[PDB]
């Protein structure tokens, strides 16, 4: 029913091969690739406020569902898109080539980012804090 | 008497002139500035994994107290240099013209690091998990 939380990656797949078909460099994502980091989440219905660490990265954005609005991606670019609220537990977007899904199932988020081929997947789980 | 733990930034002081005083990129600066993420520790012995959140970064270094190693500071840069204990509860290190002291009270872990005439502040609180 809410996806506030502060959420530790577990694992992830194809990290390397999606921040490659993004542009970002290599050198870059060899530092970056094995980290295992906090993001949060703080809803309050349609709102959301999002601390992502991916990488060797943080972003912040912040949106309302349904509401346009502009997010930080991964190589700088903000892209103005719209995030929709799908039952109560999956966040859908598309930016650029990119379909997004963020579910939460209990306590884990399965966030899978699909761009051609590259289905780039993160499960995350909360903190129980 | 571990430093053991995830820590959110909780508050912080002067971000913004270190910040300039190190150099780094003004557009990094206002973007970083307002973020407070969860930093994570892990100490064995004398031996420190470091995962630190600040501003728009995401740094791991890893040393052990009394022996030299190689960091990553906030630039970007490589800086070989020894980290101290003192008295049992702080990290301490001096590199280039910095002073860093982290000081562990309890489940609050306060950075401190000195440029010059700047003292820049973090105050950050362990996650209970
Ligand atoms: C426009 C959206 C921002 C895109 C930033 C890409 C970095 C990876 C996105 C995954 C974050 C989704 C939230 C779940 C927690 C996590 O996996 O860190
Ligand atoms: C090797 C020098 C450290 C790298 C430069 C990072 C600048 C900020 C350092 C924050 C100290 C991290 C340790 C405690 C956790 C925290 O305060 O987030």
């Amino acid at each position: 029913s809410s996806f506030s939380g502060k959420y530790q990656l577990q694992s992830q797949e194809n990290f390397e091969a999606f921040m490659k078909a993004i542009g970002l460099p290599e050198e870059l994502i060899q530092k970056g690739k094995d980290i295992k980091g906090v993001s949060e989440i703080v809803q309050n219905g349609k709102h959301f406020k999002f601390t992502i660490t991916a990488g060797s990265k943080v972003i912040q954005n912040e949106f309302t569902v349904g509401e346009e609005a502009e997010m930080e991606t991964m190589t700088g670019e903000k892209v103005k898109t719209v995030v929709q609220l799908e039952g109560d537990n999956k966040l859908v977007t598309t930016f650029k080539n990119i379909k997004s899904v963020t579910e939460l199932n209990g306590d884990i988020i399965t966030n899978t980012m699909t761009l051609g081929d590259i289905v780039f997947k993160r499960i995350s789980k909360r903190i129980l804090e």
